[PDB]
């Protein structure tokens, strides 16, 4: 096509796409999928990483879920060997402010007057009248203005007067308010440590269970990794950590957190409460383009398939919605209730990867490789070049698929960064690097254990050829067709600076 | 340092803390029920933002629907408490169409019988499933089934929540095996996606509906099943004399209305994409991929183009949408759509007036977030030939709109054409249409930008008079709203000759 | 056409070109062009504006070269009835360097030789007996500018010299490149910032001249760092305060502040003769598509000049280089061409006129409309002013429309001047009732100029009606319309003077 | 730099190119260039083809040319155990019109005047004294393909006529412009397609010299159709199989069914001369911008020709109109530029070819790389073979890398003519064991041909990075580039399918 209108133009839902599904789906673990078996049928049905959620649950009940998710999926990596790899996350319970308590039940009527104290003697007294809050220098930060929100946004207070520890408020419009509650401070920038205690114990929790990645929710300063990183410390040092913007301090500073990451998520629950939710979409859009800019995965999560928790098919706004999220470019997609609390988890998962297959193929991919080609890249590392030349090599070829050999997988990254249509086979002996892989779009991991050879020359040559054939079980191609092999020189570090195409 | 190079530089360009203009193009679409059919709701609903009202004439008697059109012409008289300028309002007609239909489950037992698979089911001429329908017996009024399905294809039953695949192909009678089964309620459509019907567009209710419609002074039409333009022909002779004014917008609900869609739009007035029963035709996956065509091609055709059914289907039950369906509306008028529809969440929802000031809020701001510069090029690049000497007013006006940041344009129109030439160019300023005849100022709602204002002061001898005193109103209209103050340029067309089909000029005008 | 390359693939000889000829054509005048009979004879061609190089002869020759200008459009004005304006133009002979006299003895020309050496002794009493031995400058003590390692040319780029040694008064220099050293020849310093006067005292006596005489334009030579323009403004004062300043870069120190001399300019001539010497031939192209592009982003003319139908002054018909270089002059943008000796010392001017317009029209209809407006309107910024804005949207509707041409109501010309900066392919029709401002418009492409004698009418709407029915009879009559096509007219909203804001698209009858 | 105009308002002078300069330059030998002193002066200078025009001169002299030219190249392999390559190219005579002899004595040139008659006569009876009352010609069906109004030209388009009338044998002729009539001068009728053969019988004689001498390259005059390309291989036969043969489109004829011709030959040059008198002048350029252009989606060598220097033939500078001219020949995407008179009868060879050299690298580094690139990406087809595919991934990742060189090893060179279809900045080393493909190679814009002497060893790897070390030699020799710069190298198996980015050792 020759302009964005004609290309819309020419979308046709007779055309068929292709059977490769490029993008990961993520499926958050609960009560419905905690199971072995219905995880079991989750993993076939295309859930490429699992999601845990800290913010709820103890120890014991996660490490069992990590046992029961281990048994699942490796009684279905039953095939070819021992490969499937499938991705751990943890995601934390982060830095929240909660409400007191009154069990609760109390009504706040618009237009009266509520305070909210940092004053510990009023975390059980609390009323209509007067309300505890978690936060202790909420009066350090907050103005004379400055909205507040209660309980997932939905009762609203707007701040009139601020004491030592009284802060008397006006009821923007109210409801039933209950006990322990939600906070949400728009617009303030909050001193909280991105790392808390339960943080902490539940990030060398997961350094012991050996997690693949971590979500960290409010991250609002680059400070915020340094600590997340050395509080992983050595052990942990190759888990990457995935940043979560859901205020506008992590939004506004945005560049640097994605310099300072290893990937973002959009987390449009906190995000869309902090900010008007009329503009989240705003957010995200902008917030997945300077990932694909960086080089850095984007999450769109959080109520993309709502509906399918207790009916058996979606509506048709959430599959435009997660067909526009994986249109805007995003690496990977969320589930929240629908896989954890839904009823219907299966249908939830197998929508999912056939609507991504869909808006996968309606890509314009011709325009939007020459718009990532000349986003940042100067004189070029020299690596990124390799990746550069494979993707535009493999798109003119009509390639198959490009089978990329990596120890730490950055050249998948680069040549993912790139968005090829194709897939991108990454051939690895590590299996935590191919587990995290699932991350990236595009990039099918396969884990290849077999012994090596003594000379370098002819082991690249036997994991490409492993790679054809699981091209070929998979079905990603038949005899005759073109691919692109991506290989190097001396068995080290980042050094994939070899193209090849092959029939 | 400009407003981006390319799409990607755009989208990164987007700042939630630049603030938008008051002004929100976009139209929005309400449908009419239970919930909303009072009065004062409707006040309340026109006052939030409703610009065109939609009914439903798959159910109700038409004595139900002339109540509720005299109560929507009461409350839309009622609302012209501004400055006493009679505020404008659409109201639109969505017919029946041609659809297959279940009987009733019985009353025995739970509400609906269950349906699994593998079991027998016989398509028979069963008269009495009225009430005594249940797990053995189905009927079906279309006749003709037989010289148009196949075998491979799949038969649906209730929203898709049943599937079926027909076995062997009898007399009167399909034969199926249950592929995919579920809880068989009453009254069901049934929709076969794959297969083209031949069942006519206006059957005899739809008739009636339609000479109903034409008597009452409907504004807008929504035409379902929509298949080819010889529908569109039999419509206009329907419509007759009295209705030919009124602009019919098609359906696109079936595949085969999605075939051949360049006729459809040509022979339209506009089209709808109900997504509701193109859902349940083509693999829902694909559903966005229909829509983003649709929408695309009515931007080129200038034809307005209308995405509608479950925009905000949550707040039906809870006041407050889910970010999905925010997207949903978002990407919606992002992709191009003029105007955007809610269905049960108006009529049948618990929350109206959330619904259509969520709707409005959310237009806005993806209103704003445009690539105007790109787009409008685009849209001057589709017509390669010598242009129509009114479409070059219209594009010349939207380009000086555009480069002095104009606050609105202002346009003098009598049939309403050249407003709708100028919203297809999509302008980020309103256009300011200045109508003597109500109905025009009306369906012009349908088109993305458009503030109809209605002028009922006689007609002037001297034609410059007439012609610089309503635009000197709409003036008067921009600043009372609040669109403009004192120093902002406007465009202003108007024509060389008094009558129709004559536009011209374009003028910068300041305000004093 | 979607891309560049894909457009150069689709030229067609067969395409018709449209008839009318935008881009003017800058004629020099001279003892083969002086005759009034030959001026007419030039007009009649399609020369757009006469330029008078004020670097040789006298006050009264340019008098009597503008009497000779000023009778041909006389007598050519009965042809079609209406006056023909045809614009004048003075180009100073600037602050230029000079050698000295050669002893008469032997050849003319002596002959310096690479690896020998030579004096420069500034000494005034070294003014007959130059030689290989001695040579001599104009005037300004170079010195005080010019290092050792800096270059020297002597002679139009022929003679090349290395500065060896400084001293007080004198220079000992060494021959890096060596030529024909003849006397009186031309001296360019290629390096060195020059020192030398703005506006001298010579060319402050032509520029009054020029105020006096009535000149249309002034095409200033040497403009170096841009302040000089204040003062030609100054010096031209109340008289010449509408006639317009073209500013020549001919030299490093002009190309390296242009921004700043077109912005203080009315236009610019990128000068291919001087500026060949100045900084590296091979590199002039790069200047001029520099040049030429920014001017066509400022909005202000610019002139390709020089050398560019040299052949011509001998020979009936050109090379194929010469069509190429004025094909590309015209297609990177210029507003007009300039012909120098061509017309002035040369043989055949009248078929050099010819062999231009035709190549402007060819090179003309070349062009890639949609992508170059695109560019245009993507150059320009924040909410324009109306003017800017009206001249952008009817340029769009003229080139959606295929309008045959756009009539424009202007007094000041400045309202055809920002349509002629959107590059329409339609003429564009411009009615003044000012003669001086209808003859300087040639100097943007493609404004026809129309001067209106009648007028004085008393209803102001009939009177701006009359004019563009005026210009419409223009049009007909010339043959860039005919009934039934439609047209772009752009006119005022009050009887002012820079105030525009009105378009409309009117069919002919 | 992010639109055209933007990128023309970038250009500084002061920003300096890089030193390697792509585009080929071709000289017209002569009797200035003839002598072996001249030649490697010339060839030093940057002379990267020698053409030989077969319109003049006997099979001694241009035998006699070539052995100089042979000597010459040996002559000047003086660097250091660089074995020089260089490409020959023949333009033939091809089938002209011609006069007879006038009866000039006396004074110099006699003098014809406008409005008097001639009478154009196909009766060979009238030959010896002519003058200006009759006019024979030597073609023969001419009534059969001209029409009324059509126009003919005498001397180089110099002198125009119009046809009045038509008998059997003859025309009566109307003067619309007068001048002297000279002695076996040319005549082309332009309105008309001419019906002649491709290759006449001097033609065949001449080709088949031509391949006995063992030339690179031939220019083909007239080139009309494509069965006068089938012609030419069929006469080149077994032998001369691999020598490439470059129309010359000097009608409107070639013009009309240009893709037919481009497509069928290896190569096309504009032939301006010739073409300005055919089509009118005024129109030429947008033909070579046409053709020009059409070569670059072809991927074909495309030379722009024809008084691009003719001053300098009498004064020792060129005009800013000839500058611009080669400027703007080489901007528009020519692969060669060559001179006739400048180098053949001008006093200047070497001069000529060293202003071409510094106005080639000039407008070579003015380009803009990227949207030229992206325009050929998108005109090639959507599946594209293999080799194709290997070049635009080598030139992206050039272009992306700013590598100082690609090394590309090849036998029949068409890899490298791929690669230098997408133009990239960089030089093009190309490392062949066969000379002539290596001379062949400069028709194509950024090929620095490499000769490789050394025998085929029998492990394959071993050969091909000895092929590659010795173009990196060669890089450091000429200057290109040092350690710790990027380069590209493309090989393969056996059919090229390799593609590796390799820094300096």
């Amino acid at each position: 096509s020759v302009s964005h209108l004609e290309h819309m133009c020419s979308l046709d839902i007779d055309s068929q796409t292709a059977f490769v599904r490029l993008s990961g789906i993520i499926c958050t673990i609960g009560p419905a999928s905690v199971a072995p078996e219905m995880l079991e049928k989750m993993m076939a049905t295309g859930m490429n990483i699992a999601r845990l959620n800290f913010s709820h649950g103890s120890h014991e009940y996660h490490a069992n879920t990590i046992k029961n998710i281990r048994e699942a999926v490796d009684n279905y990596s039953k095939k070819q060997g021992k490969p499937f790899p499938l991705a751990i996350a943890l995601d934390t319970k982060g830095p929240e402010i909660r409400t007191g308590l009154i069990t609760g039940e109390v009504e706040l009527k618009k237009g009266e007057q509520i305070q909210l104290t940092t004053d510990k003697d009023h975390l059980e007294k609390g009323s209509k009248d007067k309300i505890f809050v978690d936060y202790v220098n909420i009066v350090k930060v907050v103005k004379k203005g400055d909205r507040v929100f209660v309980d997932d946004g939905l009762i609203s207070l707007v701040v009139d007067s601020i004491s030592g520890d009284t802060l008397t408020c006006t009821v923007e419009n109210g409801g039933l308010l209950g006990s322990r509650k939600g906070v949400n401070l728009p617009g303030v920038p909050v001193d909280l440590p991105a790392v808390s205690e339960k943080d902490k114990s539940d990030l060398q929790f997961g350094v012991e269970q050996g997690v693949d990645v971590i979500f960290a929710s409010f991250i609002r300063n680059a400070a915020a990794l340094k600590e997340i990183r050395t509080i992983l410390g050595e052990k942990g040092k190759n888990i990457k950590i995935i940043s979560k913007i859901e205020n506008q301090q992590g939004m506004q500073n945005l560049d640097a957190i994605i310099a300072a990451s290893d990937g973002i998520m959009v987390a449009r629950g906190d995000l869309g409460i902090e900010i008007p939710a009329e503009k989240v979409f705003l957010a995200q859009k902008s917030m997945i383009a300077r990932c694909n800019r960086a080089g850095k995965p984007v999450i769109c999560a959080t109520q993309m398939l709502e509906s399918m928790i207790k009916k058996p098919r979606p509506t048709r706004a959430e599959i435009s919605d997660v067909a526009n999220a994986i249109i805007d470019g995003a690496d990977c997609v969320m589930l929240s209730g629908e896989t954890a609390k839904g009823e219907y988890p299966l249908e939830c998962v197998l929508t999912m990867a056939k609507t991504c297959k869909e808006a996968e193929a309606a890509l314009w991919h011709r325009n939007l490789f020459n718009d990532l080609v000349n986003t940042t890249p100067t004189p070029l590392d020299t690596a990124s070049s390799i990746a550069i030349a494979a993707s535009e090599a493999a798109a003119k070829s009509r390639a198959a698929a490009v089978i990329v050999i990596t120890t730490s997988g950055r050249s998948a990254h680069l040549i993912s960064k790139y968005r090829p249509r194709c897939p991108i086979i990454a051939v690895t002996r590590f299996a935590q690097t191919a587990r995290q892989c699932h991350l990236y779009r595009g990039i099918l991991p396969v884990i290849y254990e077999q012994q090596a050879l003594e000379d370098w020359l002819k082991d690249v040559d036997a994991r490409v050829q492993y790679g054809m054939d699981f091209g070929k079980e998979r079905g990603f191609l038949k005899p005759g067709n073109p691919v692109v092999v991506v290989t190097g020189w001396k068995q080290g570090s980042g050094f994939t600076n070899t193209i090849r195409i092959v029939n």
